[PDB]
Order: C-alpha cells, then structure tokens, then sequence
C-alpha cells in the first residue's frame, strides 16, 4: 500500500508493463546522473545523500490518477515527513512523474509541476504553518504541506542548458524539509561556503550559469517559488506570479 521506497525497495515498484514499471529504470538513470564521477554532479549533497542511504523515492504514474496519483502521494509524503525527522537531517523525496513524455516542453512540465503541487494541498490533512505567509506574493512564502514549510524543486528532460536539473526521461520532483539547510543558513560562514562549492561544481558541468534568483550567493534568498521551477535560461519571473 505505501509507495515511500528506499533505495533497495525501488525495484518493488512495478515490473514490466504495470503501474510504476518505468520507475526501476528511472531510479537507475538518476542515481547514474547524481553519483557521476567525471565531471561531477554538481550538488555534492545530493551526490553525498545518495552515497549514504539518505535518499528515498515516490512516484506517479499519469495514466492512474486515481490510485497512483496525487492522493496516494500525500500518503508518501506524510510518510515520508515521518521518515525525515527520525532519520538524519540531510534526506531527500526524489518523486518520478511517468511514463516519460517524448519531446515534452520545459514549460508543460513546469505546468504539470505546479498542478501536482496544486492537487496535494487538498490532500493536506493539517492547517497551513502559522510561521510561514499563505499569500503566494508575499516575499516568505513557501510551499507547505503536513505542517511544515518545504523546498521543492522540478527536474525535467527538457532542461538543455541547465544540464543539473536533467535527472532523467521524467518529470522529477525533489522533496526536502527545512531541516536539510540547518547549518548552512545564508548568512553563516557554512552557507557562503556551500553556496561556492556547488557553483562550482554548476560551472563545470552546464552550458549556462547560476540562475539569478538563487541569489548573490552571500546571504539568504526570498521569493523561493522561483527557484522550483528555474527557467533553461536567464529569465526572471514576475515575484508576485506564483502559479499556485
Ligand atoms: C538528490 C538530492 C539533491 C539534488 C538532485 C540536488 C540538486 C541541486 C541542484 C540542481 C542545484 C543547483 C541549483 C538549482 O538548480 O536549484 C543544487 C544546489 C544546492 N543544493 Fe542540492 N540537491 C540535492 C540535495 C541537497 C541537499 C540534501 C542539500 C542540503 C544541504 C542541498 C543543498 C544545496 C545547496 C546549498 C545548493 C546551492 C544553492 C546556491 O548556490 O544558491 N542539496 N542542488
Ligand atoms: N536546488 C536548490 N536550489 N537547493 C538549495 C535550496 C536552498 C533553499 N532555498 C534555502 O532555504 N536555503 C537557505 P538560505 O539561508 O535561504 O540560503
């Protein structure tokens, strides 16, 4: 009944021409991508939770809206929001949207991206976070769900330029609660140094360049929601145009 799988249980997914059956593949074109040796996946912390057990995995499969499909992903997430406060703190959801598209758009994923993320909150079985803004214009704003605020991000075949968030044939989206950032506050000497680290790493890997809204990369940013959904080019979004 629960689609929450670590690594090891991927492979229970589906078999052949069932429901998830594109997921084993997918999970192994990921863990390709992340654990690359040359160059580099540019994210060390994504490189250095997949060495470490710390990533688990979901899905949905777009033929099956009803049992594969946003419903029984909520049930995943409770879970998985569970599994990532008794576990360490730098854990990750990665969630393959499937079967795999041929030839999709960047912005149809990114639609497809803020529907899902739409069709979750009426699944929500908590109120929304009294710490965190529920106006999606205001600069504070996050996504959140179960409770707490989280980062979410889209990864998707289209982007070309932006080679970091081509994980694999899917729309794939990346689950994090807040706790994963602790110690590397913008501000702190661990922040500035991370923020370096991984642009580097984006610097020799990509064909374009950190992405402005990421920030300067010396203190913390605002307007999150644009960071979920970069664009493949320098292109800055309206702050008070979140889809949701
Ligand atoms: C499978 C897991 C992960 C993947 C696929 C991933 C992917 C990425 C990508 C593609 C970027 C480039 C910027 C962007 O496209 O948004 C990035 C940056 C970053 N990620 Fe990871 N990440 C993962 C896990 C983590 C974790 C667990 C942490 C917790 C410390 C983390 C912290 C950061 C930081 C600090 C940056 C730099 C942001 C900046 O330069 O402004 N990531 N990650
Ligand atoms: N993929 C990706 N951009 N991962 C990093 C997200 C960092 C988020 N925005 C965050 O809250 N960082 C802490 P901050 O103090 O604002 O830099």
């Amino acid at each position: 009944e629960s689609y929450l799988w670590r690594d090891s249980e991927v492979s229970r997914s589906g078999s052949g021409d069932e429901p998830f059956g594109w997921v084993p593949e997918a999970h192994s074109v990921f863990t390709e991508r992340i654990l690359a040796e040359e160059p580099p996946y540019p994210c060390y912390f994504g490189t250095q939770g997949q060495q470490r057990g710390n990533n688990s995995f979901s899905a949905v499969d777009t033929r099956y809206p009803d049992t594969h499909g946003p419903a029984a992903l909520a049930r995943s997430l409770r879970a998985y929001r569970q599994r990532a406060w008794q576990g360490p703190k730098r854990q990750t959801l990665i969630v393959f949207v499937g079967p795999a598209v041929p030839g999709a758009e960047l912005a149809d994923d990114h639609r497809r991206f803020w529907t899902l993320l739409d069709e979750l909150r009426a699944y929500d079985t908590e109120p929304w976070p009294a710490d965190v803004p529920a106006d999606p214009s205001d600069p504070r704003w996050q996504w959140c769900f179960d409770g707490e605020p989280w980062f979410i991000f889209a990864a998707s075949p289209a982007y070309k330029d932006r080679r970091s968030r081509d994980l694999g044939p899917c729309l794939t989206l990346v689950f994090q609660v807040r706790r994963v950032f602790e110690g590397i506050g913008g501000s702190t000497v661990a922040g500035k140094a991370a923020k370096r680290r991984v642009r580097e790493g984006l610097a020799r890997y990509d064909r374009i360049g950190p992405h402005p809204t990421l920030g300067d990369g010396d203190t913390s940013t605002d307007f999150k929601w644009r960071q979920y959904t970069l664009p493949d080019d320098d292109s800055v979004a309206a702050p008070d145009a979140c889809p949701v």
